[PDB]
Order: structure tokens, then C-alpha cells, then sequence
């Protein structure tokens, strides 16, 4: 077990890195890394592949059709492409996408990916939050997955061990790339932000992979802090600092 607590600056959380080469896990906070939680918008990694496999989308430019709804997040207020929906965590785009897939197809794909509890029973999500259609089974609802299960899922997808087409995985890699001000390393990832009302803790995520020289690491960074200021973007900042201090040369 490793200690990346310095990069969390007192925020409650954990981190797990996996190298498919030597099959070794680098684990900070084992109990937290093994606890299942809602994936929130990190589910966009898998929903993007489901949409491509089923022909609901076909490229980084694919649009889903904007109905003119004025959302609080003004970055959602247009007919945005797959790459923009991924980067802006656009829930309306991904709900309209998954609504065009039979639950049985989603169930079979999650079961084959071993995506945590694979529970999509609350399809429409938790309507008790008053958000209406801005909800889904992957947003503080029935679907739950641990940080370790996220990295096991990432490894199977990007090492070619799933049924997804390599062409579709390459589209996902492209939209997952993030700029970290260091051409020597390639970082890919998706943020997730939610609040677990029952337990009064955030679900703040940054899930992805690091490609450095001759090594690839699949990673999941997670916070369960009490402070609602702790969001996916903040956990992404922590992830980049962990990568800079413990995964550089
Ligand atoms: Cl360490």
C-alpha cells in the first residue's frame, strides 16, 4: 500500500493505479478503493462505447439533437458533438443516447464488462432530487462501482479484452485526452460529480489512464469528502498532482 495523502490536502479519498505489464496495483486507502459508489459522469466512458456499438452515435462529431432547453450549465445549451458532450459532462446528451438502447442490451454489456453491481433498475435515476429528465441510473442512483472495478474495466477496454470494436475504443481515447502541460506523458480521463444524500458525502471522481515512455497505468481517483466543494474537477487536479509527483521521471 502506497501513500498519496499529500496530494489530497486533507480531503478524504483514495487512489488506485494498475500496470497491466507487471499486474501490480498501487493502492492508497484500500477500504475506500474497494467501496462501490455511483460512477456519476465517469459512466460516459462506457455509455460512449454503447452508443457507438449500437449506431446511436458514429464519431467525435456525432450530435443527438438539441430541443432548446435552457440548462443552468450554459455549455449544454446547443447541439454539441460527442467530444463536447464528453468534456462538458452533458447529461442530456448521454440520457437521450442511452434512451435509444434496449435495457437488455445495456444489461448484457455491463454484465460482460463486470461493471460493479450492473444495476440499471432505476433507469430514469433519482427523481426525488427534483431534476426531472436530468437524471439516470448512473447518477447517484442504482448503478454502483468501486474505484478498483473502474480500473479493471478501463484495463479490459483499452487492452482489447472486451467485445467493443477497436475503432470505437480509438474514438473514446481521442475524446478522453486531457492537456497536462507535459508532452512527455499522455493523460486520458473523465470526471464525475455527485452528492450521496443518504450518507451526506460527495462522489468526486477522476478515472482514466496515463501513457509514459514504455508504461501504461489505468487509474481511479475518488473523494468521499463531506465538503460539497469537492467535485470531479477538484479530484482531477489531485490526480494530475499524483501523476506529477509519483509517476514522472
Ligand atoms: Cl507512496
Amino acid at each position: 500500500m502506497v501513500d498519496y495523502s499529500d496530494c489530497f490536502e486533507g480531503i478524504s479519498g483514495g487512489a488506485i493505479f494498475y500496470n497491466t505489464k507487471n499486474k501490480e496495483y498501487n493502492i492508497y486507502n484500500k477500504e475506500l478503493i474497494e467501496t462501490r459508489r455511483s460512477p456519476c459522469s465517469t459512466f460516459a466512458i462506457v455509455s460512449t462505447l454503447i452508443g457507438l456499438e449500437k449506431g446511436v452515435i458514429n464519431s467525435k462529431e456525432s450530435v443527438m439533437g438539441y430541443d432548446g432547453t435552457e440548462y443552468p450549465n450554459k455549455n449544454w445549451n446547443k447541439n454539441l458533438s460527442l467530444e463536447e458532450a464528453f468534456k462538458e459532462s452533458c447529461v442530456w446528451y448521454y440520457k437521450k443516447l442511452i434512451d435509444k438502447v434496449d435495457a437488455k442490451s445495456v444489461q448484457n454489456i455491463l454484465d460482460d464488462l463486470k461493471y460493479g453491481n450492473c444495476d440499471i433498475s432505476e433507469w430514469e435515476g433519482d427523481l426525488k432530487n427534483g431534476k426531472g429528465h436530468l437524471n439516470g441510473f448512473w447518477l447517484e442512483s442504482s448503478l454502483q462501482i468501486s474505484p478498483k472495478e473502474q480500473v479493471q474495466t478501463m484495463a479490459k477496454i483499452f487492452e482489447g479484452d472486451t467485445n467493443f470494436k477497436k475503432e470505437h475504443i480509438n474514438i473514446l481515447r481521442d475524446i478522453m485526452k486531457i492537456d497536462v502541460n507535459d508532452k512527455n506523458i499522455n493523460v486520458y480521463g473523465k470526471t464525475g460529480t455527485g452528492f450521496d444524500e443518504k450518507n451526506k458525502r460527495v462522489d468526486a471522481w477522476f478515472v482514466g489512464m496515463l501513457e509514459r515512455e514504455g508504461d501504461t497505468y489505468y487509474f481511479a481517483i475518488k473523494s468521499d469528502d463531506s465538503n460539497k466543494e469537492i467535485t470531479g474537477p477538484k479530484v482531477k487536479e489531485i490526480a494530475i498532482n499524483i501523476i506529477k509527483k509519483y509517476y514522472s521521471v
